[PDB]
């Protein structure tokens, strides 16, 4: 799903480790863990950032949160987590393919970042 | 719209500075803003916590997105930003009324929190 290794990982082209898998979307963990619990829910969609998902794409949005919730359960993270989106360079995405962070096992402090 | 300070907001009882509503939610400004441009994204529907959304709520949270990014760039966040979602005490929710956070107008740091 795309020219950035995110569809790499989605076309099974490199490997990665994947939590869930389904048609529309795949969770695997965060090569850079950034917390006991650091892990990805991708669209299989190549939607390169946020800012031009189309009204169309609300609900597999939504999706995303919905498998990173169930994830995050078959996980352990019973105390709470953290879902995060970046947006552009003041958001810090590190790749051009929209990616919902999920981060757990520890006490997540505030501001975020 | 729910027992807590967004019920309240939602319920026009107590004052919030609104950036957008609709029929499903509500985007305001943070009273504790934690970059130049912070704001919320709030359903209606009182949604205590993301662990505890149902499956049929997913075109509501894919909804809180899509009105999160939309008031980015009508707020002109055209850097970039930051989208949060706090689940539990690890999360570092303090609200219990699914929100959605916005943050942007400065550089964002890794790890959020």
């Amino acid at each position: 799903g795309g020219d950035t290794i995110f569809g790499k990982i989605i076309r099974k082209e490199i490997p990665a480790k994947i939590i869930f898998e389904d048609d529309r979307c795949l969770a695997f963990h965060d090569i850079s863990p950034q917390a006991p619990t650091h892990f990805l829910v991708i669209p299989k969609k190549h939607i390169s950032q946020i800012s031009v998902a189309e009204d169309d794409d609300e609900s597999l949005l939504g999706h995303l949160m919905i498998v990173g919730k169930k994830c995050a359960a078959d996980l352990g993270l019973n105390k709470g987590y953290r879902m995060v989106v970046n947006e552009g360079s003041d958001g810090g995405q590190s790749v051009y393919h929209v990616h919902l962070h999920v981060l757990g096992g520890r006490q997540m402090h505030w501001p975020p970042g």
